[PDB]
């Protein structure tokens, strides 16, 4: 189904993605046989997520039954921050690639930029709940990430939760091997991230849209919390067209060329996230949408900002 977005090794991402960050085991199989089934190829996960093995099962369910060619999928996951010191990101990666069941991986992303205490304490943290740094940086990680894309074991590499100074940092690195060629960070009608992408772009770089429905379901969640679903300036728009706001949601990532990744395990749910190349939001429905910018995130936390390389306190 899904139409693309050409990275700059000219591989073809998928516009629409299923995300399945607490997807849960006993849903997530489903999830993925059924999004793929709707016409989903991309589908993004991650180390951290825990649940990869049953992502890796319906895969291989699918391309067994003739659903989908292998080269036809795009799948991503992520290096998660204990991970940076080199032995380890190929024993995450080798993790991560066994539990997934491929030879390889379309993408494979420095999940956030700052680096833990290193080991299989995927959360470390002091009494007070702050993240306890380690000292291997992205830096070390991407060194040992382009060894895996010289092996072939990953077609290309990406960051997420990148400012861009820390891109900046990337690309100005001498002896860089490889560019990344997406930024994931969380990005929807509340933190349109204007500068970000526009920066991104100029780079070369496309950008993936995280939690793009407000993550509604995320367990830090406070009812005053804004709600974008619920938000009536979105339903208008949704209803001007007879389609859910979950739908203009997504629609309007991709009319900034930008891939977006919503997760879902509802059936229902899965197909009409995928429904959105049959309808197109008006310039001025776009203008309207893009002012609803406030820089609210769904995803933050202020447990990390005491290490180097915090992204969220830059502009953009
Ligand atoms: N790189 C990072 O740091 C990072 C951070 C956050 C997220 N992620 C990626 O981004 C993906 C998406 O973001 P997210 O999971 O935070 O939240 P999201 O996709 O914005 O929203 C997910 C929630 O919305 C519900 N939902 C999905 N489709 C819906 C629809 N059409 N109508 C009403 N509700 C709907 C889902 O419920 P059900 O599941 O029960 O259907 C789920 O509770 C993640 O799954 C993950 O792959 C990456
Ligand atoms: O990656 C996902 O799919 C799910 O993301 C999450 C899940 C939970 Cl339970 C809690 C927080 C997040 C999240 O904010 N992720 C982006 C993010 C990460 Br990563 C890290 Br590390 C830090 Br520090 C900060 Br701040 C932020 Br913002």
């Amino acid at each position: 189904m899904a139409t693309f977005v050409e990275l700059s090794t000219k591989a073809k991402m998928p516009i629409v993605g299923l995300g399945t960050w607490k997807s849960p085991l006993g849903k997530v199989k489903e999830a993925v046989k059924v999004a793929i089934d709707a016409g989903y190829r991309h589908i993004d996960c991650a180390y951290v997520y825990q649940n990869e093995h049953e992502v890796g099962e319906a895969i291989q369910e699918k391309i067994q039954e003739k659903a989908v060619k292998r080269e036809d999928l795009f799948i991503v996951s992520k290096l998660w921050p204990t991970f940076f010191e080199r032995p380890l990101v190929r024993k995450a990666f080798e993790k991560t690639l066994k539990d997934l069941k491929l030879s390889y991986l379309d993408v494979y992303l420095i999940h956030w930029p700052q680096g833990f205490k290193s080991g299989d304490d995927l959360f470390p943290r002091d009494d007070k709940g702050n993240a306890i740094g380690g000292k291997a940086t992205f830096l070390d990680a991407w060194e040992a990430m382009e060894e895996l894309v010289d092996e072939g074991l990953v077609k290309a590499l990406g960051v997420s939760n990148f400012s861009h100074f820390q891109i900046e940092k990337l690309l100005n690195k001498p002896g860089l091997k490889y560019k990344p060629v997406t930024n994931q960070v969380e990005c929807h009608p509340y933190l349109t991230q204007e500068k970000l992408i526009q920066y991104c772009h100029s780079k070369g770089i496309t950008v993936t849209a995280y939690s793009p429905l407000g993550s509604p379901d995320r367990p830090w969640a406070k009812p005053e919390d804004p709600s974008l679903l619920e938000d009536p300036k979105i339903k208008e728009i949704a209803a001007k067209h007879k389609k859910t706001a979950a739908q203009v949601l997504i629609r309007f990532h991709i009319q900034r060329n930008v891939i977006v990744i919503p997760k879902s395990v509802t059936p229902a749910r899965i197909v009409e996230n995928i429904q959105v190349f049959d309808f197109k939001l008006s310039d001025e429905e776009m203008a309207t949408i893009l002012s609803f910018n406030r820089n609210w995130r769904a995803c933050n936390l202020l447990q990390s900002s005491h290490l180097e390389d915090y992204p969220f306190n830059a502009e953009y």
